[PDB]
């Protein structure tokens, strides 16, 4: 779906799943903006 797309605290406390990294601004993806230092949830590198 395209509704309720955000994650973490911006995402109404609904996280991305099983690996998918949640950026500091509340967006699901992979790499240094999502899995890097700002990570809220998912497979973070910390």
């Amino acid at each position: 779906a395209a509704a309720a797309q955000r994650c973490g605290e911006q995402g109404s406390n609904m996280e991305c799943p099983n690996n998918l990294c949640c950026s500091q601004y509340g967006y699901c993806g992979m790499g240094g903006d999502y899995c890097g230092k700002g990570c809220q949830n998912g497979a973070c590198w910390t």
